[PDB]
């Protein structure tokens, strides 16, 4: 059978409105699944939302909704941006599904009976504007009263900080440490780009690990512990279980489970991988499960006041990107222009010009060009491939197979942007190949009928091999321009028909109505 493949997303928090930030991860996500699809495997591609918490209570009630009321049409407008986006994820996790919190119940359960979690006073201090606990530790200018340790003031905005204290049960995770080192070693490439773990080790696991604490009392919004449900379950177990939740773990049917568990891939940015490479790969160990193979960890998209953010006041709406400019404009610009290991500054004119000029103006011309003169040459009968019959052929079809091999190097390597300029200098290349021959003067003579049909088959072969290597990317253009050549076996728009340049082995009628492709 196919190998397989599943990749996640995080479960994103519906107290505000989704951004381009949450786009980016979501389309990332969508172009790995696509292209493993592509390659051969049985991929499952989940995405989904984090729903319970005081945080979500409260932006109910502000807006006169229940919770649910509210989530779901959060969630509506999650899932109408992820259809417009043409994400190809094969799931959609909510917390507040019972198949989720099921899960939450029989894992914290679990741990209960097992003594991995026991109850305790979880004591911290609140900052209300950032809406973040801080410990002691990390607040500044400490207060002291004898102790003490009395209060102080955040890190992040110098805000008065709060004491609270209340019951909770806590994980005893730094059982786990030594197992946890001794998987890294085991597996050198589990934290993606490699700077993410080395921060991991030190600023976390050296000291070392704190008991974590699990649940709280102070909210209702949320799972209640079945054999003490003065408690809820807090972020740390409710929104890392979605990933296996979502598979049907204890349910009556693990089928998907059994399947598609350890994730291949778990995506995301960088203010999350110490819960995903840490906490989580514990709470596996504590469950006896498989730990997940990658945590990849992209950057930030940033504004001049920095990385996007809802609080921030500085969001850009993926959905106003997609009415004024187009699909796959949107999903390229994010691909293109950012990318992983790098923080990027999102701004309008670089998304106009990435678009227009690559896209419209480049890829858009050439097809355009080429349809145009196969239609005035040929009366749209494209002449089949023979072989690299003129001078600059040869070059031209080994270029052709060397863009292949490096797209697949840098799709490999989770380098898009990279391959998406590799497949950019060969759209340009055959561009100038048209500089280059020049069909408008074979057209003149009589005797140069064959070079000219060779010439247009070349044209054609390269437009070909951009449209199945930008399948994973673009969702609009490659079957757009699969439709204007007339190439309809399926076989054609797919990796291993680019092996032997020249494939189109029959006469072609193309349309007698090219359109632009973009936007
Ligand atoms: C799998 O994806 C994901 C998994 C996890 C761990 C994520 O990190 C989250 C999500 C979250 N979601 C809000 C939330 N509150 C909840 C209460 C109960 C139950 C669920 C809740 N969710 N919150 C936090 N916090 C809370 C605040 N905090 C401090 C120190 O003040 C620590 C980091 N960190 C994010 C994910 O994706 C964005
Ligand atoms: N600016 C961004 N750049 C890249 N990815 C982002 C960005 N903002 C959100 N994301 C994606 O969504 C996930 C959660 O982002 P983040 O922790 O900023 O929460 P948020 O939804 O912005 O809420 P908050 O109001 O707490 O910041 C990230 O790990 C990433 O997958
Ligand atoms: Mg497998
Ligand atoms: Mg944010």
């Amino acid at each position: 059978a196919k190998e397989t493949f599943y990749i996640t997303t995080p479960i994103y928090y519906p107290s505000g409105n989704l951004h381009i930030g949450h786009a980016y991860s979501t389309v990332a996500g969508d172009v790995i699944a696509r292209y493993k699809r592509m390659q051969g495997y049985d991929v499952r591609y989940l995405t989904g939302t984090d729903e319970h918490g005081q945080k979500i209570q409260e932006k109910a009630q502000k807006a006169g909704k229940t919770e649910i009321e509210y989530l779901d049409e959060m969630i509506a407008g999650i899932k109408q941006l992820w259809a417009k986006l043409e994400i190809s994820n094969d799931d959609f996790i909510r917390t507040t599904e019972e198949r989720h919190k099921h899960v939450v119940e029989q894992v914290f359960e679990r741990l209960l009976k097992q003594g991995d979690i026991y109850l305790g006073e979880y004591e911290g201090w609140y900052s209300v504007p950032d809406e973040t606990y801080y410990t002691e530790s990390q607040l500044v200018d400490p207060q002291y009263e004898n102790g003490k340790i009395i209060g102080g003031k955040s890190p992040d905005s110098g805000h008065e900080v709060e004491l609270v204290k209340e019951e909770s049960y806590f994980f005893n995770i730094s059982k786990y440490t030594d197992r946890l080192l001794e998987f890294y070693d085991q597996n050198p490439d589990f934290i993606q780009p490699p700077s993410r773990k080395n921060e991991m080790i030190n600023n976390f696991i050296k000291p070392g690990l704190a008991d974590l604490a699990v649940s709280r009392t102070s909210f209702n919004w949320g799972v209640h512990v079945p054999s003490n449900p003065k408690h809820v379950v807090y972020v740390w177990i409710d929104a890392l279980v979605n990933y296996i939740s979502a598979l049907g773990y204890l349910s009556d049917d693990e089928s998907l489970f059994n399947k598609y568990w350890p994730a291949d891939i778990h995506l995301m940015a960088k203010e999350i991988v110490r819960f995903h490479s840490i906490i989580w790969p514990i709470l596996l160990m504590a469950l006896d499960l498989p730990l997940p193979k990658k945590v990849f960890a992209h950057g930030w998209i940033l504004m001049k006041d920095g990385k996007m953010s809802k609080s921030k006041g500085n969001v850009v709406d993926p959905n106003i990107l997609i009415d004024r400019y187009g699909l796959d404009a949107t999903r390229y610009y994010l691909m293109r222009e950012l990318p992983f290991g790098s923080d990027g500054v999102f701004t309008p004119e670089a998304f106009v010009e990435r678009t227009n000029f690559d896209l419209a103006n480049d890829l858009g011309n050439l097809v355009n060009r080429t349809i145009s003169m196969v239609n005035k040459y040929f009366d749209g009968e494209l002449p089949a491939y023979q072989g690299p019959l003129h001078e600059l052929d040869e070059e031209m079809e080994a270029m052709a197979l060397e863009t292949v091999k490096s797209y697949t190097e840098s799709m490999e390597s989770l380098q898009f942007s990279v391959a998406l300029s590799t497949v950019w200098k060969f759209i340009s290349r055959t561009n100038k190949y048209i500089d280059e021959t020049t069909p408008w003067v074979l057209a003149k003579d009589d005797s140069q009928k064959d070079m000219l049909g060779n010439v247009m088959a070349h044209l054609v072969e390269n437009i070909r091999y951009a449209a199945v290597l930008l399948r994973p990317f673009l969702t609009h253009a490659p079957k757009e321009i699969f439709e204007q050549l007339n190439i309809n076996n399926p076989q054609f728009m797919e990796f291993s028909s680019l092996e032997q340049y020249g494939v189109l082995t029959e006469s072609i009628m193309v349309t007698g109505q090219p359109k632009p492709i973009f936007p």
